[PDB]
């Protein structure tokens, strides 16, 4: 069954599954996250589809950053209370998540050997960088910086694995104006990391 | 069989398999396209090797764009009449294409759930961006912009899936002078998308 | 056995496994390289963790390039005497290298059909480009250019496959401008190439 090689959020969930902004008091966007087992690595495929007005209106600002913090327990299961993503991940079932148990969830996690916790000497190894784009109302591509930090620092005793994905930009002109903003959508960002063993 | 997880053009086809320019009277380049099933995703690996002098001479201009439009039917089979690529894709057979029937061709296609057709409010989700490089005669790397649009709009009724790939550059100087232009080759660009189910 | 789809260095080797710089008294860094078979392609995942003080202090200079030269024999075995990486690759065994025979080592190699040797007219096809980042002591990300040349030129009769990975920067400011005591860590760079057949 190839479906168990994927751990994901499903494609375009009906309702917002993620509370990205600190100012938000409920889910403000759809986090689309797909983790695929690819040999010793995980192929991580991530983007956001904005839902709340305040999140969508971030496209009108010149200086923005927002972070999806994903915390997982020792079994590789998402801790929804601590995490930005409020719906657990599961396997592929068509375009949706499966509903059963998760096979080898821990082996989707970022390796604590490759990406340690509380190790100042190896702190640089926890960082992955890249770019994605916001497609503007005029069809131009607005580049957005992405920083991923794997593990490095835990926030609670039961947080065994961490993925923190930060989207940011600092420009002279905002992606949109107040009247042109619609939905904050980031283009998919694919990154790779050495996966934990079961 | 691992070979059926690849749907591709084969390596460096003897003859030009693609008509990139409308002004060309026949195939003017080799489109190298490899689609690999990677869990819930497809790994899409693409570049061009120019063949015709007119296409190759595009490297002598400062402002250029060209697009490979790939249209597929409901079975996931290439519609060569509509598409830039004039030879159907098939599975891996060594460095070449297999000649038999394609297994699960529909699941190589970009998801219509992830990448809808004619949906204005979700149109931003259809776009993927990146960069490749042209290796110049002096061995400097000339960056080329890439815009990919999946599905979004279908030009004919039997078209069920679309992959449109646009290479472009707009610079102060052309990649090559008149006496240094040889072959327009783009470095491989790899992108990812959520695949359709069978 | 999925473990045989990876050919790698293992995670964070105890000792430096690579001599990046010709002048170094011994191995000067940890080359972390993971090659994963992905359909017709190899997903190549590479970065460097500096070990020696002389190599780590390269980040204080403004115009630096260094290259990992990886040479393999006709069976796909690393030729350590000729190569920057001085420890053979092997399969995944947890976070470490396996210690047995390598299964189908040849099909991890860059295709000589896709990436020829001594063919000037096709030389542009041998190149892959990208960027990674050096994380500075202030935790800012400094972009580093990466160039990969596959095959193209052999250095000895038994060198059947070559992977040459060059990290470089040439900017107004050095990657590290705040201290002489910080580890040269490059963020992971992932590239793709068409693999040889067994």
């Amino acid at each position: 069954d190839d479906n168990i090689n994927t751990l994901w959020t499903g494609v375009n969930p009906t309702e917002a599954n993620c509370q990205m902004m600190d100012s938000s008091e409920s889910n403000d966007c759809k986090l689309i996250l797909t983790l695929v087992k690819t040999g010793a690595l995980v192929t991580a495929f991530v983007y956001v589809i904005g839902v709340s007005n305040n999140f969508n209106m971030l496209t009108t600002y010149r200086n923005i950053n927002f972070t999806a913090e994903l915390f997982f327990d020792s079994a590789g299961n998402l801790l929804t209370s601590l995490s930005s993503l409020k719906t657990p991940l599961n396997h592929k079932s068509g375009q949706n998540m499966a509903t059963g148990a998760i096979t080898n969830a821990k082996s989707f996690m970022p390796s604590t050997t490759a990406y340690p916790f509380n190790n100042n000497s190896r702190e640089k190894e926890n960082y992955i960088y890249g770019t994605c784009h916001y497609t503007a109302s005029d069809h131009t591509a607005f580049p957005i910086d992405i920083s991923v930090m794997l593990n490095q620092r835990a926030i609670r005793a039961d947080t065994s694995y961490c993925i923190r994905i930060t989207w940011s930009w600092n420009t002279g002109d905002a992606p949109e104006g107040q009247t042109s903003a619609t939905t904050l959508v980031t283009s998919p960002f694919t990154f790779y990391y050495i996966r934990e063993d079961d």
